[PDB]
């Protein structure tokens, strides 16, 4: 059970940050498995993958989810020049994440349509700091906790809609909570 940061755990670079709210327990287990355990969040995102991730790799997780309130499930990554924070979600509760976000088009990857998504994110925490940057979005229809992800399905289908990437940093499987309560356990490979 760690707090807040970034390192590495059993051969996977992870990630675990929170807005200072408590009532969140993230966990990192053996191999690429990680915990979290929140009840009455803030803002939080944690879990596994890599460091930095690349623009072909083929994500695998299993596990399960079970959140009460906003949160969501789903490969989590950075590009720099430009910068970019996307997003593949595969399983979310109450809130689509999207929302808000102006459609750009849509993709049919790993058996199920995702709607794609771009909106633009102004003086908000990155990775280099505060700083306003593009987010992508491609939102899973059929929800589900496991699973393969191509994510060059969805890195081409936003590059056919004009959607740039630049040098990846981390890519992860992470479980997001936003004010509100859950468990998760996922393993990634």
């Amino acid at each position: 059970t760690i707090q807040p940061g970034t390192g590495y755990n059993n051969g996977y670079f992870y990630s675990y940050w929170n807005d200072g709210h408590g009532g969140v327990t993230y966990t990192n287990g053996p191999g690429g498995q990680f915990s979290v355990n929140w009840s009455n969040s803030g803002n939080f995102v944690g879990g596994k993958g890599w460091q930095p991730g690349t623009k072909n790799k083929v994500i695998n997780f299993s596990g399960s989810y079970n959140p009460n309130g906003n949160s969501y499930l789903s490969v989590y990554g950075w590009s720099r020049n430009p910068l970019i924070e996307y997003y593949i979600v595969e399983n979310f509760g109450t809130y689509n994440p999207s929302t808000g976000a102006t459609k750009l088009g849509e993709v049919t990857s790993d058996g199920s349509v995702y709607d794609i998504y771009r909106t633009q994110r102004v003086n908000q925490p990155s990775i280099i700091g505060t700083a306003t940057f593009y987010q992508y979005w491609s939102v899973r229809r059929n929800h589900r906790s496991s699973g393969s992800v191509n994510t060059a399905n969805h890195f081409n289908a936003w590059a056919q809609q004009g959607l740039t990437l630049g040098t990846m940093d981390y890519q992860i499987v992470a479980v997001e909570g936003y004010f509100s309560s859950g468990s998760a356990s996922i393993t990634v490979s």
